Formats: structure tokens, C-alpha cells, sequence
């Protein structure tokens, strides 16, 4: 049904990094990571950008090395799709404004021209024909 | 009247999350919340997004193990409403931008295109008189 | 010429308060503020609101207890602006992608049309006569 | 192909930076700019703005005093070109709400009313050959 269509994306990408974070992570760094909830937390700090790196990420790198990856990914897959609602929202709200009666309006005057010009076409043929009569008598 | 109707909704989401602020934690974190002016500095902070998990709320979290509702819904709620006085701005840009005229100055072309083609009604009427005679003088 | 309209003023803003803040702040505050590029840089600092509470204002505020004015007043002041430059290149942005090239057509196009209803306005003009010069020469 | 070739840009200027700041900062900041890949965590982590200056900045610019020549410069370069970035997505989003839409909807309309035209046109014409003879016809 439109935006919330990626919204749903949103809480998807969420869950799916909490979870692949709580597995992870849990162990070594239980306060950040010791439990679903808690990640889920820590995310949504992270999607933020708030101390992502220095408070959280530095930390966790310095266990698992490899471990920007989760980071790194997740501030590039989780900012496109917020930037989207905003675009999504950006754009059904222009739409609302503007868009929704900008074509109705031109659908509408274009009935109006083709009108006159199909009057005009009669007239046309009916002239066009009343020649055509008065040519054949002559 | 526009959007100071939003940006009041503002300012008064503001104002509560700062009494139930101070009400709630102006105890244990007197520097931050000690008061409602020095809650509403500290929320300033916090919808800026400025250290809010890693300075305030986590500490905060950390004696009111709930208390994250508090603040994970002032960013939801302050985002968004921050989100709407922008597109709210977005928009009504574009109105004065383009939407103004293009609506404006289409009116207009498509009066002159009316026009002409009643103009051209008549002619062909006219000449459908003329002809009309011609069948009658015979 | 523009969005650099307020992109000048923004520089302006800028400068205005690096001024304002070396005046107020650089007897107790030198590394922040002592000279007058020194609170530029921190003013940036503040300006991509990063640290700017819990490192550079709360502090300051504590000497200086009213300099929360400084630095909620220079945050929404600046955030304002830099809003503003962001929506302007926005509307710039898509006044070339589209709306320029769109009224290029719609106009042209119309020529067009009007061109296209001229011809058919002499020709009903020239029948118009022809058809009344049989009236005559007969 | 359109704003790849802005992103392509933004690549450019990490992978500059990064090594400009290897080269740079490696010795007294290893941590940091230990290593190109060190040094592109780093400069990734000063785009999202995280701590850029308290914590990774000011602590360089203590060191080598004209370092806020590297980080004012990157985070401008570096934004500006994330901006525009934002822009062109908001852009090609609009396209394919609407501009390409309506944008065709009305050729096609012009076409229908175009086509009518011409077809008024043609009778026009028609009816003036008709009048023609009977014109000369009659003379
Ligand atoms: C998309 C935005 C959603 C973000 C909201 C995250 C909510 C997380 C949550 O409900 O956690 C339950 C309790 O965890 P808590 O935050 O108390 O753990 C801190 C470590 N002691
Ligand atoms: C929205 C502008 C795009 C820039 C990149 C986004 C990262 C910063 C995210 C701000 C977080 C605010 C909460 C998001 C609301 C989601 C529901
Ligand atoms: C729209 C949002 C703008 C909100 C600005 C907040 C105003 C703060 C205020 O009026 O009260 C006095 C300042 O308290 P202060 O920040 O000095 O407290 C620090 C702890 N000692
Ligand atoms: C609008 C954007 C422009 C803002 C960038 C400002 C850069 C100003 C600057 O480089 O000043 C240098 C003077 O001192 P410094 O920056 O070294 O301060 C630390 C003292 N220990
Ligand atoms: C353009 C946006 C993408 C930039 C992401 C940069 C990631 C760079 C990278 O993964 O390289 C190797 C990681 O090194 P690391 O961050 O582990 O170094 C810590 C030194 N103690
Ligand atoms: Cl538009
Ligand atoms: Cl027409
Ligand atoms: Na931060
Ligand atoms: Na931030």
C-alpha cells in the first residue's frame, strides 16, 4: 500500500541485524548485544549515527576484526531505505498538493478541447455535405 | 494556517516530554533534568541526535531500566513532526517555485486555444448559412 | 544568483557569531574559542552538530550559564538556513531536470497547435468568400 | 548512466583521502590511518559525522596544526558530493512518480488532438475542391 511498503522493509532490516547481532555479538558484549531487545536498541542508536564507531564499533572490531562489515553495512542498507520514506513521503505528499488534481484538471480541459473540436468536425460534415448536394443539382 | 501549525505541535511535544522529564528523572540525573529548563536543554540535545544514547540515555537506562521508551519515542515523534515542518516547507517551495505559474500560465494558454476554436465555430456556421442560402436561392 | 543568496548569508551568520563567541568565551575557553579561527573551527564543529552539548556547550554553560542562548540560538539560526540552501538547490536541482525542458515543450508544442488552427482559420475564411462570390456570380 | 557517475565521484575522493592520509598520518595515528583500510573506516566514520572532531580530528590537528585543512576540506568535498548524491535519488524518484508519466500521457494527447487536426484539415480542404468545381462548373 505505498511508503509502508518500505517501512515494512525497515523493521525487516532490523530485525534481521538484531538478530544476526545478538548471535554475534552477545557473548563478548552482552550490554550492547546480550539479548534480542538489547541490539535492537543499539541499532536503532547506531542507525542515528550516534557514537556508532568510536562508542560502539571501534570496541567491537577490536574482537571480531571483520566486524565493520555489520557496521558498515548496516548504516549503507539501513540509511538508503530511511532515505527512502522520506523520499516516498516526499514525493506522495507533492502528489497530494498538486499531482492528484494537475491531471485530473487537463484530463478534464482536454475533454472540454475535444468536445469543441468534435462539434467542429460535425458542422464540417454537414457543410460538407450540404456541398456535396448542391454540387450534384448545379 | 500552514506550518507554524505543525511547528506548534512542536513546541508543545516539546513541552511535555520536558515536564514528564522532570517529573520522572529529575532526581538522579539533577544536571540533566534537575528542572524543566534544564530538561528542555537536554531534550534540545537529544533531538539533535547529539551523544543522546551514549551520554544521556543510556546512563539514564542504566536506573530506569524501561526509560528507553522515553527516549526512542521523542526521536520517533520529534523526527517525524521535524519531518512534516520540512516537507510542509518542501512543498509550499515548489508552489511559488513552478506549481504557481505552470497552473497559472496553462489556464491561460488553453483559454486562447478555446478561443480560436470558437472563433472557428462561428466561421463554420456562418458558412453553413452561406451555403444554406445558396441551396434555398437554388 | 540564487540559493547563494542565503549562502552568503550562512557565511555571514557564520562569522558573526566566531565574532560573538571569541568576544564571550575566549578568557576561559581558549582552545575552543581563544582566536578568532578558533571558534570558527569550533563552530563548524557545532554547526555538524557533533559533540556540540555534552563537549563544547555544556561546559561553556557552566561557567557561563546563559550561553545555552549561544548555542541553541546559533544551532536553530544555522540549521534554518542550511535548510533553506538545502531546499533551494532542491528546487534548482529539479527546475533543470524538468521544469525547464517541460515549459520548453508545452509552449513550443502549443505554437503548434495555435499554428496548426490559423490554417484551418484562412482556409474556412477563403471557402468563406468563394462561396460567396457563387452567391454574387449568381 | 547517470548518478553512478556521481557516486563514482564520491569513490574518488574516499580512496584520495584515504591514502593522502596513510601517507600523512600513518606514523603518529595508526589506529586511525594506520592503513588504507584503516584510514577509509576512519574517513567513512568522519562522513556520518561520528565524533569527527573531538574525537578523531582535534586529537590530529594537536599533532600535525594544519590538519583542520584535512577534515574541514573532506567533510565539505565529502558532503557536498553526498548531497547531490541525495538530490539526484530524489530527482530519478520523481521521474518515475510522475515526469515520466504525465511527460507521456501528453504526447500522447497532442497525438489525439493533433491527429483531429489534421483531420478537420483535411475535409477543409475537401469541402474547397468541392466549392472549386461547382465553382467553375457554374461560371
Ligand atoms: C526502527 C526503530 C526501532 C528501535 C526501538 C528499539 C527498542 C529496543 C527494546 O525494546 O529493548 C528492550 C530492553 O533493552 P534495554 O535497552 O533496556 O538494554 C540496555 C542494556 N542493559
Ligand atoms: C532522512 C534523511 C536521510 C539521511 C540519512 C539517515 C540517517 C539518520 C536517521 C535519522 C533517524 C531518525 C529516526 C528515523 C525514523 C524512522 C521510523
Ligand atoms: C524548540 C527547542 C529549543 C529548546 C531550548 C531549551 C531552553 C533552556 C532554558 O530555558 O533554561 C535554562 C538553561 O539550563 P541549563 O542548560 O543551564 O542546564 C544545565 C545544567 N546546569
Ligand atoms: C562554513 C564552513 C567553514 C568553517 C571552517 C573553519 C576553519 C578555521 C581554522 O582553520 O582555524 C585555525 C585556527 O586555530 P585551530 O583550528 O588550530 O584551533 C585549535 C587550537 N588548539
Ligand atoms: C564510501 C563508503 C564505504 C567506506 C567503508 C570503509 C571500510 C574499509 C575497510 O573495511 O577496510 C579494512 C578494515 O580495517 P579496520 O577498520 O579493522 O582497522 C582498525 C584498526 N585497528
Ligand atoms: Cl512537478
Ligand atoms: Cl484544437
Ligand atoms: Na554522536
Ligand atoms: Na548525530
Amino acid at each position: 500500500p505505498g511508503i509502508a511498503w518500505i517501512a515494512l522493509l525497515l523493521l525487516v532490516i532490523f530485525y534481521v541485524f538484531a538478530v544476526m547481532g545478538t548471535k554475534l555479538f552477545a557473548q563478548s558484549f552482552p550490554e550492547w548485544f546480550g539479548t534480542l531487545g538489547a541490539s535492537m536498541y543499539t541499532l536503532f542508536q547506531v542507525m542515528t549515527l550516534e557514537s556508532w564507531s568510536m562508542g560502539i564499533a571501534r570496541p567491537v572490531i577490536e574482537a571480531y576484526p571483520w566486524a565493520w562489515i555489520y557496521f558498515v553495512s548496516f548504516i549503507l542498507v539501513s540509511s538508503f531505505t530511511v532515505l527512502n520514506l522520506f523520499i516516498g513521503i516526499i514525493i506522495e505528499s507533492m502528489q497530494s498538493a498538486h499531482w492528484e488534481a494537475e491531471d485530473a484538471k487537463r484530463i478534464e480541459q482536454e475533454q472540454r478541447a475535444h468536445d469543441e473540436r468534435l462539434e467542429m468536425l460535425q458542422l464540417i460534415r454537414d457543410l460538407s455535405s450540404k456541398v456535396d448536394r448542391l454540387e450534384r443539382r448545379s
